[PDB]
């Protein structure tokens, strides 16, 4: 299931733990100790039995003990079972501004993670 | 500035709780128990003091006892303080489908959130 | 109608003429961002919109080059047209920079604009 | 500019572009199979004087989803660059609104990405 180890496109690593509440928890590191960061979410704990995929969607705030970037990025997608696992996002990344700034604050782009290295 | 009870544009009432580890953690609505879903996202903790606001995301999979829409909602945004305190976000709302219809598997949007409704 | 001079929330003013056959033409001056004076705009938006209360939709892009300035980057708004005493184009838009492989991740801005045709 | 021809996108969908001399991009957007029914008007903009450096080239096109057989009531427009070479690329984040009554307008626009190339 969702419950794993997975890869995006560009190497980063996302480790997380499917709970039986609906709860996302774990890790991702966009690979050293100062590069992991927190990350919670949610996710659809009974999905439809009709072949569709399993809403979910998970925050990072790019703030450890070691930097802090002052933004955080949401991932919204799905995962879809089969032979080789996938989760498909889209994602936005949104930096803390002045309002004048405030116009140019949110960058987006997508993300897809398999169970292997890319 | 952030725990607390926030209203949107649309009448929803989104009610969070900023820890002091970066969780946020809290209920999101649109009144009753069966309009009431689970929440959690994270901030950051040590925003700058330069008049910059405070990164933050949260998530809702629209699942609860009652109702299931198989979807989930992001929303990523900043909080700015102030007189009239603001949560400034854009959302993303997917839904579970299959291969042939995920082309269009993915909804976005926009909410404000206020203190007062 | 959609043809008239708009303006959004930050203060750009969007000069548009929609014709007969689905064509969005005119010029764009934004008050953010590397953009001076007007650029070209071209789009298309629906000639025979829906008659139970839907708005029309639309689209244009702007590439943000121009005789004064060149940004190598694009934004596009996707949206639709709203009639009434207060008329509104209500919009989300893409921002694209020209960018390195390495650099694509981080080469799209998003967001919102909101254009009625009295200046606020 | 390395832009005009005939591209084809993940899913089945094909557009032929000209990218004109002032940065203007015309053409026609269809399905695999090219009927009629199937073909749109396609307009937007690119950067006709694109860097230097290894960057791509921004751009941007809307169509509306209505022609002469049919009429969706809806428009999408990609947001993207060029990047040429043997293996030719157009890399697009689009978002496609539906002309929508007030009270469904929060759900009106959805958000995707598209690759296009020059082999189908
Ligand atoms: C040291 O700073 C960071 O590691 C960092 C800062 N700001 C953003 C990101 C990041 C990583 C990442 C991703 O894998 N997918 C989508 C968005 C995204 O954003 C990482
Ligand atoms: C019974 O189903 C629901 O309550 C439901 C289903 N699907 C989506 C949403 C919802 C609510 C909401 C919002 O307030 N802002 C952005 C997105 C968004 O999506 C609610
Ligand atoms: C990275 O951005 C640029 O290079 C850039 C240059 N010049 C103007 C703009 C601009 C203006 C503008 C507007 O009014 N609404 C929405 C987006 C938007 O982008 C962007
Ligand atoms: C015949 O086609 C239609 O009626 C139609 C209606 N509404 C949307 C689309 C369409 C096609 C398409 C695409 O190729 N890439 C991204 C978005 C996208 O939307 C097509």
């Amino acid at each position: 299931g969702i419950t794993g180890t997975w890869y995006n496109q560009l190497g980063s690593t996302f480790i997380v733990t499917a709970g039986a509440d609906g709860a996302l928890t774990g890790t991702y590191e966009s690979g050293n100790a100062e590069s992991r960061y927190v990350l919670t979410g949610r996710y659809d704990s009974a999905p439809a039995t009709d072949g569709s995929g399993t809403a979910l969607g998970w925050t990072v705030a790019w703030k450890n003990n070691y930097r802090n970037a002052h933004s955080a990025t949401t991932w919204s997608g799905q995962y879809v079972g089969g032979a080789e696992a996938r989760i498909n996002t889209q994602w936005l990344l949104t930096s803390g501004t002045t309002e004048a700034n405030a116009w140019k604050s949110t960058l987006v782009g997508h993300d897809t993670f398999t169970k292997v290295k890319p």
